[PDB]
């Protein structure tokens, strides 16, 4: 649900891609957006993409795909 995998997901950015000093963060940041079914936290660049819709999911190192919430 929220526990890295090094997965990111081609689901469109719900707006400006916001960096988040932390997964939790961005997570909270997913939990604003009610389109936002979950969201790729870049860890990386530190990047957070609260992303809506359907996901799709590829190997990425460095980005954390949240459920949303667990």
């Amino acid at each position: 649900c929220v526990h890295t995998g090094n997965i990111g997901s081609k689901a469109q950015t719900i707006g400006e891609v916001k960096r988040a000093s932390s997964l939790s963060e961005c997570r909270a940041r997913c939990q604003a957006e009610k389109e936002c079914s979950h969201y790729t936290y870049n860890v990386k660049s530190g990047l957070c993409y609260p992303k809506r819709g359907k996901p799709q999911f590829y190997k990425y190192l460095g980005d954390m795909t949240g459920s949303r919430t667990c």
